[PDB]
């Protein structure tokens, strides 16, 4: 198949939802490639927001996989480096899914020369 | 479990506050999967206030328990890296969970050229860029 | 136990105070368990006061038990690599126990183009 | 292939869309050498605003990619390090084929002193810095 | 020794000014715990007040101290591996017991959109954050 | 040879901008030294200018070699360990062949104490 | 040699300027030992401009000699980790040595509160910090 | 010996420029101690003059000693990973030596939402 169709287009939003990777979603019988779904993406803004929601979702799932991953990590060296490896891609991904949410987080105490007010001098 | 229930629902709120992970809470008995707990959470707003809370106790559940996975590691290389993993992968939950209290924290002394004041050149703007 | 306690609510502080991680702490017979201690930590502002206080007094213990950590560990690789993940949980933990006192420090000298002024445009 | 070729440089767009590198690309049958593809691109504002289009494709098609790299990583030593190294390289790839989609994100809670107000001093320029 | 001894505590003073640590020192012949230092501290502020110059003094001892930790280590793998972290945690360590001095330090070259100045566009507030 | 030619000059831009190594350039029968080439980039703008364009479009091929390094590692540890230093080696260096390119690429959503706006005082 | 020699200077000038390093340079026949290059710099100012200068090239030699050290190391676990040792430690020098074409590079995109605009709010000074 | 004594004072900051810590430089016979010279660097301007001097000609020893380390490290893997301890320690170390020469070098290229101009809204 290679055809708009609302119905997978909901289909693949759940899948994804779910945390389940698009490459995952599309290697599924009767369902478009990754390649038509991008090209949705440029063809259907019903689509683009029922997606941007589902990315975001999708991001919550795998907050919650990453635990997993790490706690039930098998106590051999290969295996435990797979998993870093495994927890690292999500960490860094699921930043860009949703920036507010997932996105680095640092408070900076802005202060100047020895502790005092910042000096500045203007022209 | 598939239909929304506040005292399962009550439950998972109180199990993730003393710091159990979602999908560990899932698998035990009588627990809605996954996929169901966030369907209850996108059509539940009592349900979503209260894990909103329960994530914040999660969090500073977390936070002490991060000592006890260090501290208590078997000393053999995997299962250091395990542990290393697993407190590692706690540290950067507890800053989404509570940026405020678990975020980096940098105090940035602020000075200009070769120690003096920072020096500030305004000039008109030269291009189109409002 | 599981009733508020003021004198165990001091205990509380006293062994905190001395570094021990309040898991260790309520771990102890009599002694209330965390999820009790959170509670309270939500219905006694006499002891919201007497905690933050300990959490500063626990991170200066924790400042100088690092230096043992990793002046005293075992010359073995599993056990120097357990040193340094126990230091590192320490180091981390300690920026956010109290942050003006044990957050990053870093001084920024700002300059603007070539070492010159910083040059800004506004509309 | 030396001579510029459109229905050549259409498929490159397409191979890269998908998610393929230039390099692996050209060395597919009837495909020009890198150097041709770049002095292509130098030449023909058609194929570089095509190509452009094909990067942030290529990058959206990473992005998914990067997930099973490490998910299928063969659970040996060498192979692990492969495949992280596979993924590092794409991570910082992405950020520069999209920036705005894939560039670090920080939220930066900006206080002052104390944790209270950011303190500045003005003074009048004390060397001539303009 | 429990009661606050002031001879104890400036030899105290002495020894961390010389670069050892707090938990070292207490180890010694006659000398208090570690909690009950702390406690002398919290309520003697002549001690304070010393211990705050002694900890300047610890940090630039400390300072010198790494260099031989690394230049001396045993070049056996554990053993360089726990001179890397002797010296790893003095860092870190001297970026608080001293920040103008031992913190890191960054020169930050700011400059704008392509080069140029710095674009700055200001607007009325479009939300009530006051 | 040792004295400037155009055409030895445009041969240099070319195996630059195909990515090679400046070194592995002049390292050519009949070709100048790098002290040379680099005392005509202090004596021929006519020089100095096609050769940060080269500077740029090397850059561009690299950034394709650094896929080919990583994805054809011979997977042993060592050689693993090489293709990584390559490829860090490469990233590094692009940076700074084409910043505004190649450069680290970061969104800083700036906010004030407790996520409101940011407080200044002034004097 | 302890005595300035503007010929051995000069040398030792093109000997930087192609990227060696003033220790192996100090090693060679006739050379000055470090620490007496130290005293002509600091005694001689025609040395010490001609030293700046050499040290710009040295920079610019030693960013082409870093993918050399990358590409051609021995495959063996030590001397990768050797070869890494001589890049790491020539990209740190190279920033220092020219910071302006060899620092790090950053593009920020500067956002405020949910991604619109940066909120800023001034008050009167509250405590005397001027 | 522990009095106050110029002639050592200079022979001290001529070690120091040389690159030696002044551990092992104090470890010299008839030469005062650290905690001595600490204590000097209290009650002698002329000395903590002819001292942040020696500090700052110090790191350029420094500075060449690393490539020093890293070039001629023995290819061992314990040796390897000595000769990085020493040369980080170093680098470390001259960013403090001298802050404005050694510190880390940055340029941030500042720009606001989508690359326009940085949007502010003041109260």
């Amino acid at each position: 198949p290679s055809d708009y169709m609302p119905e997978v287009a909901d289909d693949i939003c759940s899948l994804l939802s779910s945390g389940e990777s698009l490459l995952k979603v599309c290697k599924r019988p009767g369902m478009p490639d990754k390649s038509t779904v991008f090209r949705w993406l440029a063809k259907h803004e019903d689509f683009r927001d029922k997606y941007a929601k589902a990315t975001e979702a999708r991001a919550d799932s795998i907050f919650e996989e990453i635990f997993e991953i790490a706690d039930n990590a098998i106590p051999d060296a290969a295996e435990v480096a797979k998993a870093r490896l495994r927890v690292d891609t999500r960490k860094w991904a699921l930043a860009r899914m949703n920036p507010r949410k997932y996105g680095d987080k640092v408070t900076n105490e802005l202060v100047g020369k020895d502790g005092g007010a910042i000096q500045i001098e203007t022209s």
